[PDB]
C-alpha cells in the first residue's frame, strides 16, 4: 500500500519539478517516504532514466541545438504533470469527496503520468537516432546501391568498417541503422551490411567492458534483425557456423544459462526467443557435436 502524508505531497511535487530542470538532478526523496509509498522508486526511476537518456544524447554527433528542443520539451512536459490539479490541488466542486482524492489513487495517477512521459520522450529520441543513423550513411556515401555501385571489394570492405565504428558505440544509433535500412529497401545495401556487421563482430577487440557491451548489443539486435525476414533469415542460415563461432565468443561458459539468457533478453529489442536459442542453444549444441 501507499501512505503520503498532506506535507510530504508537496516535497514529492517539488521533487519532481527540480528533475525538469537543466541539471537533471536525481530525485532525492527521504527512506522513511519511501518506505510509507514504494510506489514513488518507480517514479523516480522513471525520471532518472530519462534524464540519463538525454545525458546520453550530447555524447553523440547530435547538434546541440536539438538536444535544446528536446530538454524543453522534457521540461514543458514535466511542468504539466506538476500543474496537474487530479494529483497535487486540493478537491474541488464536484470533486470533494470522490474516490480519486485518496491518496494511493493520487499516486498511481502520478505514475501513470510518468510512464506516459518517459514513452514520449522514447518516441522523439528514437526519431532522432533515425536521423543521425541516416546522416552517418550519407556522410559515408554507403545510403544506397547507386552509391556503392562503384566501389571494389577493397574499398566496400574498409567502408563497411568505418561504418561499424561509427555504428556500435551507442546500439540506439544502431538500431536506429537498422531501421533506416528496413524503410530504405534497398537489398543489395542491406545485404553488404549484414556481411560487414558480421566481420566487425568477428575480429573486434574484446579487452575493455565498453567494447563487449558495444559488441553484445550489436549481436543480439543482429540476430533480431532476421527475425520475420525472409532475405535476413536467409542471411543467417548461411553465415550459421560463423555465428555460432560469434556468439561463444561473447557468451562463452556454455553452463551458465540462465545468466546468459538474462543478459541477452535485456540487451534485446524483439521479443523473439529467437537470439537466446541462437546464442545459448544452437551454438552450444552444435560445437558439442562431432
Ligand atoms: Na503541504
Amino acid at each position: 500500500s501507499c501512505t503520503v502524508s498532506e506535507e510530504d505531497l508537496t516535497t514529492i511535487r517539488n521533487a519532481i519539478q527540480k528533475a525538469s530542470r537543466a541539471s537533471l538532478d536525481d530525485v532525492n526523496l527521504d527512506e522513511d517516504l519511501i518506505a510509507k509509498c514504494p510506489l514513488l522508486k518507480t517514479i523516480t526511476a522513471s525520471l532518472k532514466s530519462v534524464a540519463s537518456e538525454i545525458a546520453t544524447l550530447k555524447d553523440t554527433g547530435i547538434s546541440e541545438e536539438q538536444v535544446d528542443e528536446l530538454k524543453q520539451s522534457y521540461e514543458q512536459q514535466v511542468n504539466e504533470i506538476v500543474k496537474s490539479r487530479d494529483i497535487f490541488e486540493k478537491q474541488s466542486g464536484g470533486d470533494v469527496m470522490k474516490e480519486q482524492g485518496a491518496m494511493i489513487n493520487r499516486m498511481t495517477e502520478l505514475q501513470v503520468q510518468v510512464a506516459q512521459l518517459q514513452q514520449q520522450i522514447g518516441e522523439q529520441t528514437s526519431r532522432m537516432y533515425d536521423d543521425m543513423a541516416e546522416l552517418i550513411f550519407q556522410r559515408l556515401a554507403m545510403n544506397s546501391t547507386d552509391s556503392i555501385r562503384n566501389y571494389t571489394a577493397h574499398m566496400m570492405e574498409q567502408k563497411l568498417h568505418t561504418l561499424m565504428t561509427k555504428l556500435e558505440t551507442n546500439y540506439r544509433i544502431f538500431l536506429g541503422a537498422l531501421r533506416y535500412l528496413d524503410h530504405l529497401g534497398d537489398q543489395p545495401l542491406i545485404d553488404k551490411v549484414f556481411d560487414g556487421i558480421l566481420k566487425r563482430l568477428d575480429e573486434m577487440s574484446l579487452e575493455t567492458n565498453k567494447e563487449r557491451e558495444n559488441g553484445k548489443y550489436v549481436l543480439v539486435n543482429l540476430l533480431c534483425w532476421t527475425v520475420n525476414n525472409r532475405f535476413l533469415t536467409e542471411k543467417y542460415r548461411k553465415k550459421q557456423l560463423e555465428l555460432f563461432r560469434i556468439a561463444l565468443k561473447f557468451y562463452p561458459k556454455t553452463g551458465n544459462k540462465e545468466a546468459n539468457e538474462a543478459d541477452i533478453r535485456g540487451r534485446q529489442f524483439c521479443d523473439a526467443n529467437f537470439p537466446v536459442n541462437v546464442i545459448t542453444w544452437f551454438a552450444v549444441s552444435r560445437a558439442a557435436e562431432g
